[PDB]
DNA sequence: TGCACAGGATGTATATATCTGACACGTGCCTGGAGACTAGGGAGTAATCCCCTTGGCGGTTAAAACGCGGGGGACAGCGCGTACGTGCGTTTAAGCGGTGCTAGAGCTGTCTACGACCAATTGAGCGGCCTCGGCACCGGGATTCTCCAGGGCG
């Protein structure tokens, strides 16, 4: 909550978000980094190894189109 | 006899007339520009009510935060060999110049189904409600499932 109205200062000021939507934010931030952290694992499987690294995110993420 | 020369017999860049390709300029028929009538869709206001805040004490809990051991997994070093990198000669086949066709692509009347536009009914679908049987959470108990210590075995 207080991370979405602190990106929300910047931008419009004394703004106003209802209860709803919030949820929303969370559920395809949420749903979306599983499935970055899915893609990023496999990154780090190519390697052959167990750890997920700081390069990992950039290849997995790059590939993707980003 | 050994030798230099005067001129023909071939090359070769050099300069001139000649062949595509693309920019530049002069039209006239389907576009735009513009003028007037209708009107319903957009700009503006009057409550409203409704969930959303204001400010901060405490008490307590569950979640966040820190701290150390070390175990195993990331990671550097190094030798191997076979798997492509590199270099030849030999072949099959696309590029391209040119040809005879056609069958499907492409612009144009007819009318005729046939869907756009508009009254009248209603009933099937939407706001409101209030229950109970499926659902939420956890005990009881059996079951599996991994962790650690010999020891029989190297």
């Amino acid at each position: 909550q207080r991370l979405v109205r602190e990106i929300a200062q910047d931008f419009k000021t004394d703004l106003r978000f209802q209860s709803s939507a919030i949820g929303a934010l969370q559920e395809s931030v949420e749903a979306y980094l599983v499935s970055l952290f899915e893609d990023t694992n496999l990154a780090a499987i190519h390697a052959k190894r167990v750890t997920i690294q700081k390069k990992e995110i950039k290849l997995a993420r790059r590939l993707r189109g980003e």
